[PDB]
């Protein structure tokens, strides 16, 4: 049902996290995740940028379906401001 292909875009979303991790937060509430969600990821995990990112970024991955393709999400994040992911998904692509 999830975008099949999360394989090439989990390797993204791992270095990306790592990085600007609190911005996906940001972008979680941009792309209107569950609250419900939100409610327990943030009030149970007060400083894991793994445990808040990953159920709000799982449910916009879902939705994405072709967007799920980092193009998607780097085409997005970097016009906004998330140039710190931008390059890392960049760098690692070559092109």
């Amino acid at each position: 049902a999830a975008p099949p292909g999360e394989a090439y875009l989990q390797v993204a979303f791992d270095i990306v996290c790592d990085n600007v991790g609190r911005d996906w937060k940001r972008l979680a509430r941009e792309l209107k995740v569950s609250e419900a969600k939100m409610d327990g990821i943030e009030e149970k995990y007060p400083r894991s940028l793994s445990e808040r990112v990953r159920e709000s970024l799982k449910v916009w991955k879902n939705a994405e379906k072709k967007n799920a393709s980092v193009a998607g999400l780097v085409k997005a994040l970097r016009t906004c401001r998330l140039n710190l992911v931008a390059d890392l998904v960049e760098e690692a692509q070559e092109s």
